[PDB]
């Protein structure tokens, strides 16, 4: 390590979940980014340390989509303990995608929700170099989504990313961020856009032939910033309020939780930080005041994490909690959080950009992650109380430049990869930004291949570890999001079994277990037989 401020003091003491308080990613914490950092790396080299980078993804990539649409952020079929599903032997993921006419900077206007398809239960050695995930088309009929809003004059309305639940009968719970715009033609906005957090139920239809949707023609609003806890838009025209991922806390049976992206609710303008954000140890020589840091524009970053409880078991109803994650003077963006369960404690992984660290900070884009004993708890940054979990590779003795434009000194793999997504085993899907050097770049909009990081290494928690021996030098399949559990249903009784199992179940029943999955009719004797099979595996 550079010589620096110490980290700062966690716990990771667990609250209740609805107890006000919030866990601080602080300045002191952040600061072991740039002590992390080799100083003596050159020009477009890797500065951070390999144990927390993301292998260097190939500029010559397949495209997943056979570029049809842009595709960016991804999420698996989850259940209430994130384990991702196939249905009736296919692996089904959701994406936002645009139109591939468009600049892909522009994609996030007309984002809308799409989704794809392959065969469960291949081998990573029988499968398509791309991925073999066929495209299936938009969630959503036009008109659907924006039937939320009760001011219909918008100039733009997408879907924005979230999570979405899978029951045993294939009925998809879709959680997504419902999105209003209201823009004059030079961009500016005419008023504060207007994120929501929503659902809208759908069901599975598959066949050997492939996947379609039903369902989807209703949404039900959830959630919009508060102002007390969550940040509005009267108090900050840019705030952000999106990313609804829902799961069981091992720790309180019987509820379900939802985190999300928010910032901090205070009004922009008069927004301060505190010595508890500044995080500095008792008599550190790199302390910094809290009035310097006020003076210098950190506060304008003031990101948090939100939690918020269901009121019932349809999941339609939902009460804000205190945010258990703020960095106020850290970073204006903690995306697309999710908890994530291993050796009974609480892993909060979140993304965030480097452009977005506040004023005197500097990290990589990537995934930042942090350990505690509940999800509730005064939780603990990950890796020498830094933060970082994975990053691109990133030179931090050059500035960071933009995916629309690489900065000459800066590594070519810096916007590599965004959107990391931690699955089972500590595999992580993101998809590509950019890749290349200021004279000659590419954009992605596609998934990177899959990675994999080790959470706990060397029976450490709080430390983590990129596995360089997985697939070919740490790179796995592309756009590899793998089920580990695998449903068979007719609509109405389902069950989840092994892939093993599955095959075995299908070579013993024949076609008439072909019928049963599509949903044809067969006679209560022969439904009775599948079933009564079907739950003895399960």
């Amino acid at each position: 390590l550079q010589d620096g401020p110490e980290p700062s003091i966690h716990t990771q003491q667990a609250y209740a979940p609805e107890d006000d308080f919030t866990a601080k990613w602080t300045r002191a914490d952040a600061r072991q980014l740039q002590r992390m950092s080799d100083p003596t790396a050159p020009s477009r080299e890797n500065s951070m340390p390999a144990s927390v980078t993301m292998p260097t993804v190939p500029q010559d990539f397949p495209d997943m989509s056979n570029e049809q649409v842009w595709v960016w952020d991804t999420w698996p079929l989850t259940d209430e303990d994130a384990n991702q599903y196939s249905v009736n032997g296919w692996e089904i993921i959701f994406s936002l995608v645009a139109d591939r006419n468009l600049g892909f900077d522009d994609r996030h206007v007309f984002a809308k929700i799409g989704y794809f398809y392959r065969p469960a239960g291949v081998p990573a050695a029988e499968r398509p170099e791309n991925g073999g995930w066929t495209y299936g088309g938009l969630v959503f009929k036009e008109g659907v989504t924006g039937q939320i809003f009760e001011d219909q004059s918008f100039s733009h309305q997408t879907q924005w990313s979230g999570s979405a639940r899978v029951s045993k009968n294939g009925e998809i719970k879709l959680f997504f961020t419902d999105v209003a715009f209201y823009r004059n033609s030079d961009g500016t906005n005419i008023k504060p856009y207007d994120p929501r957090i929503a659902l809208s139920v759908g069901k599975v239809k598959a066949n050997k032939k492939g996947v379609t949707l039903t369902g989807f023609n209703k949404v039900t609003d959830l959630l919009q910033a508060d102002g007390t806890y969550y940040q509005t838009g009267a108090q900050n025209e840019f705030f952000n309020f999106r990313d609804p991922f829902t799961f069981e806390d091992p720790a309180h049976p019987g509820e379900t939780f939802m985190v999300f992206e928010g910032n901090s609710a205070m009004q922009r303008e008069t927004a301060t930080c505190n010595e508890a954000d500044l995080g500095y140890r008792q008599g550190d020589p790199y302390a910094e005041t809290v009035d310097d840091v006020n003076a210098s524009g950190a506060t304008y970053q003031i990101g948090n994490v939100g939690l918020a409880k269901a009121k019932n078991k349809q999941l339609t109803e939902w009460e804000f909690l205190p945010p258990i994650l703020s960095a106020n003077c850290v970073t204006d963006q903690t995306e697309r959080p999710q908890i994530y369960f291993k050796d009974g404690k609480s892993y909060l992984f979140t993304i965030s950009h480097r452009g977005t660290f506040a004023a005197g900070l500097d990290g990589p884009e990537g995934v930042y992650g942090f350990v505690g004993d509940g999800i509730r708890s005064d939780y603990q940054p990950l890796n020498g109380g830094s933060g970082l979990a994975l990053g691109n590779p990133t030179n931090l003795n050059f500035l960071g430049g933009q995916p629309f434009a690489p900065d000459v000194n800066q590594h070519p793999g810096h916007f590599q990869a965004y959107s990391h997504y931690v699955m089972p085993g500590g595999l992580v899907q993101s998809y590509i930004d950019t890749i290349g050097t200021h004279d000659d770049f590419v954009r992605g909009g596609t998934l990177a291949p899959t990675v994999k990081m080790d959470i706990g290494v060397g029976g450490d928690s709080t430390k983590t570890a990129v596995d360089y021996s997985y697939g070919s030098e740490g790179l796995g399949g592309w756009a590899d999001i793998p089920a580990n559990k695998h449903l068979f249903t007719n609509g109405k009784f389902g069950v989840a079994v092994s892939d093993e199992a599955a095959q075995k179940i299908r070579k013993i029943l024949g076609s008439k277990f072909d019928d049963y999955l599509d949903g044809k009719p067969v006679s209560a004797t022969v439904r009775a037989l599948i079933e009564k099979l079907l739950a003895q595996y399960g």
